[PDB]
């Protein structure tokens, strides 16, 4: 009588274990200390991991190999990386309309960035697994154990909901696989048709308060599309697009259980994390001798590491030597998150020192996480202008060094939320209370996220 | 050992609500017996989940099925008799997708036209039973969406939680099917290399070597003409199951957007579904439900079928005369198909409608071995397809497709084939949770044999 | 000892004649009076016609059927027609560099017009047969029989060269077939690669005195091309383009001898003029009951008729009823040539009356032939501004009526000649003496012709 | 009855002028004997005409021939023995293009790799003669570029005007070949329908029916896989002839632009040319001329060829080791090819160069019938190709192509084939101006036979 349904779990499948040699390596890596982990019983975690070891994967190795090839092109300055989605996915909002809205928002941004960059845009959603977060404080403002994301505990402000529940590992997988199934369906459908997506962009221009500002570029894009059609271009590639899946690799119980061995028809068999295509390590879990970095070493997926204002050029180089030991362009993405007031100063010496190693990382801008403040109305928020300005500074840093501004990583949604201040809608502190729906950080709403794409497209054209 | 889901706390057009309600108020056979309050809670959860399929895919399938109905493509439908939660694994799903693709390339070459590939996967978790009590005195197993296979009373109790578990398993499997078909798994060259290995290491491989080599030379010719890899890297595999548990199917209904004609109810648990022999009551809820949804649908037709009732199905389920909207799945027994099928085909053809005529050569050819196993002889399966082709050839109508039960596993479930599986062999790997499936070699051998029927 | 080589002629092939019924129709049509015909002996003309009846055709029926399909799209407002080349081709200048230059100039114009129009451009060269012209006066300023074009007599100002020589019919065919062979080779080569052609346009923008003016659009075109490549567009259609062949059908001895019966695998067999893909009838030979119009009725090719300032709406309708009797969109092109000072007034009532017939002609602008004057330095010339202004007025006429401004027909060359006044080079009366090379009317040089395309592209965008 | 052309009234790089001059100062066999002043005037005209081919096409052909040399494509070269001005007509040109395309589809399927199509057209107007005086006591006919076929003295005088007439005819023919190959003439489906008609109405059609049906099923399979019309509508047919008359070839030289490496002399009278058995003197002008031009070139090799001299041709004509730059055309007689060819192939292969090994099964198998006609037996032609394949099969080398004399006409020139053309039949339609050609049926029958050699 709690209005919840229990779904029984079975670990019946008989599947061979991972090879002894790879397990031996994995065990040695996971013996390292791991920050920010859930505190549930080991016996229960083991049982859940055992279930997840036998489930169909979310992604397959050939997709990850294909992504790696596309990311190598980004690292070489021949493509641009767009990564975006919810700050925190919730099980409650993991619905068709919400997923479709986020996929749509990403695609809308991508066509604008493609035109502005004059090169392919690799589209990576924060989706199908972004269910876990780190917490700075053990006790939140309400005197409760902190919400850690839906893979660990519940958002609701009650004690029972905040207890760490290892059954969530399986609920997370169910939600991730369901979302990924839909993302695949949507991208191979008309939704990712280039003409349809740009029609939405055209509507945005009509009805945005600053639409006059973006009308020139929008018209130019439309004339570019029309030109393709006029040139008799095969329409086949226009109809569908590839959207990859990503999340912060935080809960090692989940990530380790989703490891699979590739079939070895591409090269040599090895460990892939098939919970996603690519994952990144967060600022609070990137300890150089910690388990997260060690885990990222062992897997074959492309990986990223968040770099905040305390980053040194020397530590950045250590990440490069640990995580890109074979010098594979695009294998490693370094995600700069410095604050708009600091990026121009702190980023250049890191870029210089890393470039001198001879490795080719992707330099990606996260203009969100270094630009967060609390409004006077109590809401955790970010100003659009500061977000835009960090990307601007990021481009200036790279332009001065002759290096590639390789992409952005943003928190966005297709919803008309009121979470970030500013944009052409001029969202105010007062407005924030209307639709502040994020379970964690403030997201750019659908209009703000498209406006950012127009602005970044202009930076690319400069 | 429970994961737990929260029960969530825009209305249909009035006419669709009225029609759905009317369909569901009709009597429904073979339904689980679980409490209505619990079923409702499970349905409420399922009404909020991401769909297994989307309407544009179903519209696309309908277009491809119209081509089949017009005699311009061929329908291959196949997979497990019963999917189980236990066996819903990567190797098993990959094996079945592979088996289907292997058959498809052979049938494509033999038919000289496209083959529409529809898998009995991502939802085939419910079955009817003639008897509530089985041979062991237990309440019958009705598939994993309803109760458990294990032969004990507690496991056989009907459990509405399985509705959600079924969705979880379906969506996981569908995700993988999509991934596998966009991969190199569905590259033509790769798939036909597997067929070449089969020819080397089959006891009757000499028999199929000529056609296998001809296919290989056909593929090479494509490459030689400079037309390779344009469309060969990928394929579309659609999802199907018997629409049996109305609690599940109704909860997976979604209303389409106004982009295509008018808004319509689609069953997004699958691309296409069929109504079985025990649930096709003409005034029953299953047929009424099939009338309300926009998916392509099929109806199983067994040996008691009359030409007149077949026409009544056509007029109820294809009221607007949409080629391929309706598939009539003949399942008559190899000894009866030649006698019973022609007067049904004639009467239906005279209506001016264009159904897909599909052969189910499995369900009319089942017997029990002396070793206790429920089995089917390969020869009888082949012979029903043969007779089905003869019927259509004599009438000038289109033998439109097959519907088979198969797996990529090396099971020992059906007698015969080039491996010459015997009654004794059956005990080695009889793994089906319901009917005997053609194993990977038998299913490929059938494709070679059907390809020769197509060439004749 | 005249520095000429005689090439012997043989009429040896044994080929079946045209069907008796079609010949009966053709004879009845050619019994009509024909203006502007050469005055060579009938016996000699017959012998030359007999030779030409057996030679390989310049074009084939399937190409003409394909052109007709593309012209139907123009007539329906879904494509734009670009027709251009020398005023008069000469045998002496029928060389690889000159042909390549003209093909290049046309392609350069086409990519700009394609982008501006946002729809396909049908490319029809005045080439591989434009060897005959009408003369108003029997005696020219030098007291000689007038030059009639190289199919009839020689440009050189001497009596012997000006005598009408029926062997020219065969020399014309030799030159036409040679030129057509090269046009085919050039268009299926890298020359008609879209990227290569637009690079030339980019160079033009750098070095034109008014390049600043066209830089915006040129950059936009470049970004449009880059976008195609970024979208992963199949490059196959970009590599090659179709350039069709056209000329004024003037010398009926030539045109009748180049008639062939199609093989009848498309529809019914009928008469095609295989000296070209499409031909037009000139202002001085378009007598409604004359042989040229009657000849155009009998052939299946798409045809055009020049319409000058004396045209009435009623006569225009008669052309439509004679030449498009089966109401086939694009079969008939009406080519308006009214003078820039008259087009806005004279064109509308013609368009209205023709549109009311229910037929769909292509409305094409010839902004050259109504805008010709004689400079004070003696040269026959045209001002660029007047040429541009007639096209401008032509667009205004159609915009007001809701009808389709369907194309242009211009005289151009890839040479850096000094024939038309004005353009960004500001060609003056004095400049004309430097490189006035036309054997008849003044052509837009390569820079002027590309500048016109930019200007017309802007008209299309308005 | 003369058309008259005006004699027209940027220099080569110094090294190319020096090398061209040196090549042309060497002795040249089999040249016409006409006055130098008149030849010069004709050359001056030809130096100003539009070229028959362009350098980018020749570069593209070189790339495709490299693939042949590497064992990844097959070369089909064919057409009239001697083109005539009289027969340079639309029906005749279309017929020959059609015959070549028909052969090509069959060879493509049999080889399981692309076929490079090179026609002996648009320039094959000159031939050598062993004797200046022929059997009638007249100065020999040397082809229409030199003198006339008619058996009278005045017509046999060497006339430099024919140089221009040859160009006029070549450029006209090339224009049509281009038009025809971009049309539906070169649609695969259309061309193979003609092959199906041939099978119906050949006296030995039963023999080729299996392969013809297999090809048809291969084409249908392409269409079924959704890959039809992407590349099937058109094909590339290149132009070739024996480079014999140096006045013509030198006048048709053009210097390429700097876009590709460095500027080079291309002979733009054709895409590729070969040097004949009577003009391949190792220190002669023809070989020297072939060294200076950038086109792919070939050399005919008859039964007096040594392995050592073959190597000397390879080292002179392929000095930079460019696969496919050089084609060695074996022409040994069917009774000799097995004996003479292997030691040549071995010695050449040991050099590390990759030539194309091409079989000319015509010119070593010619005899005079008792009815006076110069003829060849079909069986001997087939047997030389057979032996050529056996030679390469034993050595592990690539049987790279054939070079045949054919026409789309139903002539009676070669004995045998399924029509069983006899000595008596030869008088009906013996139309060749030089050697006996395979007629349209014989040429297609050869393709079927060679396709089976390729499949073995
Ligand atoms: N074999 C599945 C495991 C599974 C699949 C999908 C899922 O969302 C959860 C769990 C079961 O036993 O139920
Ligand atoms: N909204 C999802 C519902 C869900 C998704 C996936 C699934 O397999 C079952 C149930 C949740 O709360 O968990
Ligand atoms: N058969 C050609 C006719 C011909 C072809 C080409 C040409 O340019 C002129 C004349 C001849 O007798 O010469
Ligand atoms: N410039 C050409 C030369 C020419 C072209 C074509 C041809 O067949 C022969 C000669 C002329 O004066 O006629
Ligand atoms: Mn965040
Ligand atoms: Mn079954
Ligand atoms: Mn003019
Ligand atoms: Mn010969």
């Amino acid at each position: 009588m709690n209005w919840t349904v229990d779904i029984p779990i079975d670990q019946l499948p008989s599947l061979p274990p991972l090879p002894t040699d790879l397990r031996t390596r994995l065990d040695a890596a996971l013996a390292k200390p791991a920050a920010q982990q859930p505190t549930w019983p080991a016996d229960q975690a083991l049982a859940m991991r055992t279930v997840l070891e036998s489930v169909p994967p979310v992604t397959v190795p050939s997709e990850i190999v294909r992504l790696q090839e596309q990311l190598a092109q980004v690292a070489k300055g021949e493509a641009f990386l767009l990564q975006g989605g919810d700050c925190a996915e919730t099980f409650m909002d993991n619905t068709e309309p919400h997923i479709r809205g986020n996929v749509r928002a990403l695609l809308q941004m991508a066509v604008v960035l493609t035109y502005g960059a004059s090169m392919p845009v690799v589209k990576v959603a924060r989706i199908a697994g972004q269910y876990a977060k780190p917490r700075s404080a053990d006790i939140d403002a309400l005197g409760l154990r902190s919400y850690r994301g839906d893979m660990i505990n519940g958002f609701a402000p009650d004690a029972a909901a905040r207890e760490h529940d290892p059954s969530r590992l399986v609920r997370a997988y169910a939600n991730a696989s369901a979302a990924m199934n839909l993302v695949r369906a949507l991208t191979s459908s008309g939704l990712a048709s280039l003409h349809l997506v740009h029609d939405w962009n055209r509507e945005f221009v009509r009805t945005s308060p600053a639409g006059a500002r973006y009308e020139a570029l929008a018209t130019e894009i439309d004339r570019g599309l029309r030109f393709m059609s006029a040139c008799g271009v095969a329409d086949r590639n226009l109809q569908t697009a590839e959207i990859y899946a990503s999340h912060e690799a935080l809960v090692l119980d989940y990530e380790r259980a989703m490891l699979r061995l590739s079939d070895g028809d591409d090269g040599e068999p090895q460990l892939f994390d098939l919970s996603a295509h690519t994952v990144w390590i967060g600022e609070r879990t990137r300890q150089i001798d910690g388990a997260h970095i060690a885990f990222a070493q062992v897997i074959a997926n492309p990986v990223g590491v968040k770099l905040g204002p305390n980053m040194t050029p020397e530590l950045a180089v250590e990440y490069v030597e640990r995580l890109d030991p074979h010098n594979k362009p695009g294998r490693l993405t370094l995600v700069s998150r410095m604050g708009n007031h600091k990026v121009r100063d702190l980023l250049p010496p890191i870029v210089e020192k890393v470039q001198a190693t001879g490795h080719q990382v992707i330099w990606q801008c996260d203009p969100m996480h270094g630009n967060t403040h609390e409004s006077s109305t109590g809401f955790k928020t970010r100003h659009f202008d500061r977000i835009v300005d960090e990307v601007q500074g990021f481009f200036e840093v790279h332009r001065a060094l002759g290096t590639h501004p390789g992409g952005i990583h943003v928190e966005i949604t297709g919803e008309n939320v009121t979470e970030c201040l500013g944009g052409a809608q001029d969202i105010s502190e007062t407005d924030l209370a209307g639709r502040y729906e994020t379970a964690c950080d403030p997201r750019l709403n659908t209009q703000q996220s498209l406006e950012l794409a127009f602005l970044v497209a202009e930076m690319l054209r400069d």
